[PDB]
């Protein structure tokens, strides 16, 4: 069993009329789901779902915003998968993810898992 992902919370047509407000108002932002990932236990729950991130921003400058979110230990390693399972390198703009890795409904997925979770997977 997984709680109920922001896709099974919102339908596809407002998450679609959503990313449209969002690029008429914040057009040099991405919007991004940022969720974890399907049975992590160890890494905690982000308080919110939907974010907006400077689109100049590579995806290094994104992990350690969600890193000091998350308040993890600085040992703490983890994994941030787009798309929701594709590795990005963290020197690559955010905005050359976003057009290569978006969903048909305009956000960019985003799922942390740790190193943990990861390993023995």
């Amino acid at each position: 069993p997984s709680e109920k992902t922001f896709k099974q919370r919102r339908t596809f047509e407002q998450r679609v009329e959503d990313v449209r407000l969002i690029r008429e108002q914040h057009p040099t932002k991405i919007p991004v789901i940022i969720e974890r990932y399907k049975g992590e236990k160890q890494l905690p729950v982000l308080d919110k779902t939907k974010f907006l991130v400077p689109d100049h921003v590579n995806m290094s400058e994104l992990i350690k915003i969600i890193r000091r979110r998350l308040q993890l230990n600085a040992n703490q390693a983890f994994f941030l998968l787009v798309n929701g399972h594709s590795m990005v390198s963290v020197s690559t703009p955010i905005s050359e993810v976003y057009e290569s890795e978006k969903d048909e409904d305009g956000f960019l997925y985003m799922v942390y898992a740790s190193q943990e979770t990861f390993g023995m997977k």
